[PDB]
């Protein structure tokens, strides 16, 4: 009989397995297909780079601190993957060339680390690989039939007939989680706001978008688009570009490209191929089409129905829900993966306890299910919120800079966090960020919390009818020009500051006009001296 059995051997089952066998626990991995196989979340971001840190320190789990860096990605993973170094948002109108006013960037700061473009595939075989190395028991190609859960543990049987028995179970797959499917968890309807289904595939050959716009100098970005993730933004729906061969000497030549759509102004058309109908939007974009021109694609299409779903439970006695089994809103702003490692931080030293205790009582768990639904809840308003803006320019500007803004400010609270726990050998530094008022928003600071609830009652409001896009955004653009606490030396509070250029005279400025700022949030997350600034360059 084992401690914990895991379904799912992707990242966050992998993740958690090595936790759990790098502390001694019997466990056995499960999973319906073998590895190497493809999977999607491809961009890291920087809560993501800073929660990767935080669990390899507080677990002592080296490998996921790999993860954390483009550098260490290819020094110990493999050479196959692509360099993040921003997010980049482009605006296209049907017929017309992109207009280079209507552009947003986002340059990852140094401080937070160097994002990368992740082939799944190798860091999910790299993830896996140190689990079994742990300890963890696996079972590949296994098909999860029936799910018992009694007084003593729980019972998973399989299509070949065997069964594992465990005293707790993790269902940390995705969409067709067989725990979700026992117990009826998936809420129908779903309570998300958010409407999109996908289309999407790798390629080889996808041009630089940087090579195919007719920019003036002085509106081309201070790095290159295709250093980056770029957002092929249009009305409800965007396209992703995700080179994994971005750099000098990269060995992958694919790129990662794909249409999110909503399906209620874009209804299905089963007369095409899921091809055809990826084509038939590229040539609605001439800049797009000129990028993709030569492009081919090397997997068989995936074509989706309205891909958002949500639970109404997360825990139960003896098993956890876990991440993608719980619900999913969209690959915008590459939530999945911060919150997957938002709760294996929050879930292990839970289950540890329990599991040597043999107290496994729901009530050790609730924070765990808060954190989860009120992850999946504020990524709801994140992107569906910017759906609506992306009929308006100007409205999407105020959704990019709160939203920007926030990634940086909490960002640092995490690393903070991290930097303190490392220098006293006292968990409690760590511990304290679970005592947030806001349960799964990035930025959990009440001044924060109003301005993304202005910002999604504007929004909800421009969606329903009740208040034109421009309205809202000639509000929220007021809102942001009379605010105190937009970083503004990285131009956050700046409307016509469309390419936010962290850089390190800038950082010093934060720190600087972070030291004597009224707010005392602002001034425990980002009031250093020089000396400290420049120190952990």
């Amino acid at each position: 009989p084992y401690d914990v059995v895991i379904i799912g051997s992707g990242l966050s089952g992998t993740m958690l397995g090595s936790i759990l066998a790098k502390h001694g626990f019997r466990i056995m991995l499960l999973d319906g297909a073998h590895h190497p196989r493809f999977a999607v979340g491809e961009s890291t971001i920087g809560q993501t780079l800073v929660v990767l840190r935080l669990i390899s320190d507080r677990y002592g789990v080296p490998e996921i601190a790999n993860l954390a860096s483009f550098q260490d990605v290819l020094a110990n993973v493999s050479s196959s993957h692509g360099q993040k170094s921003n997010f980049g948002f482009m605006f296209h109108r049907d017929g017309e060339e992109p207009d280079p006013n209507e552009t947003s960037q986002f340059r990852i700061p140094s401080i937070v680390g160097n994002a990368a473009h992740f082939f799944r595939q190798d860091t999910d075989s790299y993830m896996f690989h140190a689990a079994v190395r742990y300890g963890c028991d696996a079972r590949q190609y296994y098909r999860v039939e029936n799910i018992e859960f009694d007084d003593g543990g729980v019972t998973v049987s399989g299509a070949d007939g065997s069964t594992v028995r465990a005293r707790y179970l993790v269902d940390a797959s995705g969409f067709r989680s067989p725990l979700a499917r026992q117990l009826g968890l998936r809420e129908e309807p779903s309570r998300l706001k958010h409407h999109a289904r996908s289309i999407f595939t790798h390629m080889v050959g996808v041009d630089a978008i940087d090579d195919h716009v007719d920019t003036p100098a002085e509106l081309r970005p201070p790095v290159p688009w295709n250093d980056g993730t770029m957002h092929h933004i249009f009305e409800r729906g965007w396209m992703w570009i995700i080179p994994f061969n971005n750099h000098p000497g990269a060995t992958n030549p694919l790129c990662s490209v794909g249409i999110q759509l909503d399906e209620r102004r874009y209804p299905a058309r089963p007369d095409l191929t899921p091809e055809e109908e990826f084509w038939s939007h590229v040539d609605r974009f001439p800049a797009v089409q000129r990028q993709l021109k030569g492009a081919r694609s090397v997997r068989e299409w995936v074509r989706t129905d309205r891909m958002q779903y949500s639970s109404s439970r997360t825990v139960g006695e003896r098993w956890c829900l876990m991440s993608h089994a719980a619900g999913f809103i969209d690959p915008l702003f590459s939530r999945g993966l911060s919150n997957t490692c938002e709760i294996i931080n929050a879930l292990s030293w839970r289950l540890m306890a329990a599991l040597r205790e043999d107290d496994f009582a729901v009530e050790r768990f609730a924070y765990v299910e808060e954190l989860e639904q009120g992850l999946l809840d504020w990524n709801d308003k994140l992107v569906n919120n910017s759906f609506i803006s992306f009929s308006h320019y100007p409205l999407w500007n105020s959704v990019f800079r709160i939203w920007a803004s926030a990634s940086v400010i909490g960002g640092k609270r995490i690393l903070n966090a991290l930097t303190r726990t490392k220098e006293t050998g006292d968990d409690s530094h760590c511990q304290a960020l679970d005592d947030n008022p806001y349960p799964g928003l990035w930025c959990p600071l009440d001044f924060y919390k109003e301005a993304f609830d202005e910002l999604t009652e504007l929004c909800e409001a421009v969606d329903a009818g009740r208040t034109t896009a421009e309205e809202a955004a000639r509000v929220l653009e007021q809102r942001v020009r009379e605010s105190d606490w937009m970083l503004p030396a990285l131009g956050f509070n700046d409307p016509d500051t469309h390419h936010i250029n962290p850089t390190a005279d800038k950082m010093i400025r934060i720190a600087e006009w972070a030291t004597g700022h009224h707010r005392p949030e602002i001034r425990e997350l980002l009031a250093a001296s020089a000396e400290e600034v420049r120190a952990a360059m």
